[PDB]
């Protein structure tokens, strides 16, 4: 009646960094199986390309304009409940988390083990669980992979459905020749854990009752613009691979070519039969996966932002099915506009030019008519 849900959350996984996207050098077969088995979202976009506000936007379901993270930094003396795990926990689920929480907030409940070492610390790392703290041996990817297995086999107890949130630290650390190789390698070892997870699901016999969701936390830069990192508002930095595979409601796939990350939070609660809080600034992706109504998402224009600190710049803009816009602020206002269907590598800025300065005014307007539509 109610499905078990598993949200795999990869750290720094580009929308390009998956075989289903044509990448011939990754080895993500179980993910590729999930995309062909479920509905893949190629134009899945992350609102704020930072591995902490995005993760917070995942929890609280509100854009960074509305939550406003911090650095590091704890947030926000329980704003935030109004939070998709804590909601299912108090409505009818046995929630569980393993990996990087990314908010530094001192509570957490049900069953967990947050890897607080410095996220990373390669092999062996500090882990904040129940009662107190205890650090453990082998390597992040395998450790949080085995913990998910244990959570399925053991006590996620068979009465109420479980919602297991998995936050992998991989692949968080030409060009660099084969450091792009090692990046791709770290995503290949997550798939081994996906084989073991869904293999564990058949022993307990719930794989036809456990919808699995996979996402990349934010974009990346691998030599584009002679740039690394993320945080800017280019497609390779905001777009991530989001797989939503439901073994119950739709046996067969359908590829969707539309938008957005803050939707998963709604896609969790709606999935769990729980009324999604009024605060959450997303929309459910359930109509898309069971091929229901609004197969054009009806989210014609979306937002994205970066409220920033150290060196350097921030940005905020909006995107459409074939139009992009964003302007920095610290320290400047370099307005930029690109056409998405003809310039996907975003090398031709189109502002100033008279034939498209009217579509810049329509997007510059809708940006203000989207920044304040979230507010607080
Ligand atoms: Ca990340």
């Amino acid at each position: 009646e109610k499905p078990n849900i598993i949200f795999i959350l990869t750290d720094d996984q580009r929308f390009d960094a998956i075989g289903y996207a044509g990448n011939k050098f990754v080895n993500t077969p179980e993910m590729d199986k999930l995309a062909q088995q479920g509905t893949y979202f190629d134009h899945a976009i992350v609102t704020t390309p930072i591995c902490a506000a995005s993760r917070a936007s995942l929890w609280t379901g509100l854009h960074e304009r509305s939550h406003n993270f911090n650095f590091t930094g704890n947030v926000r003396e329980e704003y935030m409940n109004n939070a998709y795990p804590k909601l299912l926990k108090n409505n009818g689920y046995y929630t569980g988390f393993y990996g990087k929480y990314g908010v530094r907030y001192d509570n957490l409940e049900s069953q967990f083990d947050e890897f607080e070492s410095y996220n990373n610390r390669y092999k062996d790392k500090r882990g904040y669980y129940y009662k107190t703290i205890n650090n453990d041996t082998v390597h992040l990817t395998r450790y949080t992979g085995q913990q998910a297995i244990d959570f399925i086999d053991k006590n996620a107890t068979n009465t109420q459905p479980f919602m297991l949130s998995l936050s992998f630290s991989a692949p968080h650390a030409e060009k660099y020749q084969h450091s792009l190789k090692g990046y791709y390698r770290m995503i290949s070892g997550i798939d081994l854990e996906i084989k073991k997870i869904r293999d564990k699901l058949k022993e307990k016999g719930v794989d036809k009752n456990t919808v699995i969701i996979v996402m990349g936390d934010n974009g990346y830069f691998l030599g584009e613009r002679q740039l690394a990192g993320k945080w800017l508002m280019y497609d390779n930095s905001i777009r991530v691979p989001l797989i939503v595979f439901d073994p119950r409601v739709n046996k067969h796939q359908d590829i969707s070519e539309m938008v957005l990350n803050i939707d998963v939070t709604q896609t969790i609660a709606d999935l769990a039969g729980v009324k999604a809080p009024e605060s959450w600034q997303g929309k459910s992706l359930l109509p898309l996966v069971k091929q229901e109504t609004s197969t054009i998402s009806r989210d014609t224009i979306l937002i994205e932002h970066l409220w920033d600190f150290e060196n350097i710049p921030p940005s905020e803009g909006v995107r459409t099915e074939e139009w992009k816009y964003f302007r920095y602020v610290n320290d400047k206002t370099i307005e930029e506009l690109y056409n998405i269907k003809k310039d996907p590598k975003e090398i031709n800025n189109l502002i100033g030019k008279k034939k498209y300065q009217n579509v810049a005014k329509a997007l510059r307007e809708k940006l203000d008519e989207l920044i304040a539509k979230n507010s607080d």
